[PDB]
């Protein structure tokens, strides 16, 4: 997997927020985040054990890799406005984790192009 | 309307590296044909240390059921535990999560031409 | 196949008494009805504090599906949440019990009788 | 309600012990015990969520009849050889929670009878 | 010990709101409340731990006892109302345990007096 | 209150664990650590919430009087191999807290004394 | 390390308040404390992990001398106003531990001074 | 700080196992690992809050220094075989967290040298 990762971000939400926060990111969001971090594995929220949460994961090829693409995210003022007006309000609680693939684990997905996206 | 379980085990102490071993030699080749859609198989580097996390893919909590079912009742997956994986775990947890619309779709099922491959 | 689901909310502190009084004026004669197999509907006294607790009871994980997707679409039942139960809300949880051999069978369907007879 | 109370009792267990567990409550643990407690609402293990973990829940009249019926059988030489030997060694965590049923919850489950033991 | 026992109520506040709390207790709560719960072991406020956290415990000849206190209690207007306006705002979380004492532990306060209110 | 300070210790043990531990202490544990450390303000096993915990409550003067008395227990061979030989195979989880007393808190226990013992 | 503590402070604040809760301290509220308290270890905020939570040590010579330069922080108006203002709308939970170090780790460090400042 | 990284390891033990854990890395395990880390800022038990917890703070340039430097710690048979036979027993729980210092926290400390 060279030295591959992944990145599990989970948010706790307000109660029912996971709704709006799908809505927000569905219409806008994903489309500012996928291109710039590269390899979405999944973004999900949950249906069973703690609700009103969200779960995603991110493949990075290093940590490296990760810090670059994190900083030119949150650098972008799109990003920033995008969050404060509304994901910030839905917003609880966050964790994240590093997690490392087993040798079995699927291969990293490959980099959104921009042609995905407009095949959405 | 496919979900997706997240397992999360917490194992002993620096016991990721020995889990690992089991299910590359012998426990994922019995338990993914089963389950059929395998998107993660992971140990943690930060955050909760000696954790393995693994999500799977169903098309939903019924197929869920009855294919965990079929795993849970074969002699060979349960001897495979209690030689291998058994002593490892510590704590066990698990939460059904929902894709949103614009999340990779359902994988395929894992093929006997995958395994020989 | 019986299946049940356990729902743990945590609320905000003192809120149990504002949730119940809202279940038993209108909450429950809305959601009883469409999920069917109330086991019981708590709340703490010792041990975690402003927590209600709820059990329902499924024949199977689609009756559970189809039963909470009905609930969830109805705009009376939408509205209710959102009025009067989701302001005192701070957490949810929720578990998928089995039952072991010997655990009771399920509740009875909740019949129109029964909302009358309360 | 009449002051009925409902002790939940949450049970976290060594891995994969639900199945000895119940194993052992089926064929002979709650034969000694539903008899005693008298009103048993649930018995159940967990499938989604906190894993090995076994949850049940009894109804009792008031604080009194708890406390005489969880006397009685603390003191049987039958439950505390039956929890030694079988129990105990699959046992990592307990905790009990005090319930309170609200207006709308079902009454407590009758009290358990031998002619209901007797065609289990 | 007759029998008795010991209720440890947990409360985590709103940050720094700790010091707010005991004011209002001190100068209204304490004097509603303790005559009718009965037994004050301690009530305290962390420094090391769980910041922001109220620990107290009261002590019951039964749970029984407990529950027929805490009813009287829970029903004055005057207790719903200090609460609500003057604690309420500085709640997060809250949570109890039942203690049963060892057999060396100390024996259990006696009830308190009005004498004691006065002194 | 002169600045008193109370240690609460609070400690998970292995299931049905805290029968033994209480023995233990009664026996001969108590007399040990109850002397060195002075004032106990109560000593405590849980029936409701967290079972198969102890819970203890100890005042001091301050955190230097219960560094220095600590210490006194800590370095005792008899208190080593008290909490070695009994207390140690028991024990799964310890956690402690420094609290402060309100105003209105009972003082501190007297300090305890050989007669106490007697 | 002669009876040396240090003191772990840890603050989970709201959802991106970390950023608001560094700026204020850089520019107002750690030249009031540091020079009270004396010995800061580290200052920190996480990036891996618990989100949104800052982690900060202070070193005392002993558990009276940290009793004694925190209630003098704590009863300046100063320090009051600043954490009322800026601070006190980021908190969401609070915990610390005491430390103690092993004979290895490094040793006290000095005060601050206002040279330093 | 030039994107100086900290990362704190917190180790919960069994039951007063700190005594010992201690004494095994002044004895024999701080020598073999701080001078392949680096920058040991503190390693510290718990005296009060979560007991019988170990509690250890290092400095690296960034993460990819860290992986490094780690990546040769964990190959050597030494630190495995000193780990296995004298810490793992004494194990019950670990996680780590990465730290970024604010402006104001102290610079990175400099490399363990052989004369320290």
């Amino acid at each position: 997997h060279h030295h591959m990762i992944v990145e599990e971000r989970i948010y706790d939400l307000r109660p029912n927020g996971a709704r709006e926060f799908a809505q927000h990111f569905e219409r806008e969001g994903i489309a500012i985040q996928r291109p710039v971090l590269g390899r979405l594995i999944g973004y999900f929220y949950t249906d069973i054990g703690p609700l009103n949460q969200v779960v995603h994961l991110w493949g990075y090829e290093d940590l490296e890799d990760r810090a670059r693409r994190r900083a030119i995210l949150l650098a972008m003022p799109e990003w920033q406005e995008y969050v404060r007006k509304n994901i910030q309000p839905l917003l609880v609680r966050m964790q994240n984790k590093i997690l490392l693939p087993m040798s079995f684990s699927p291969p990293l997905p490959p980099l959104w192009q921009p042609e995905d996206e407009h095949a959405r």
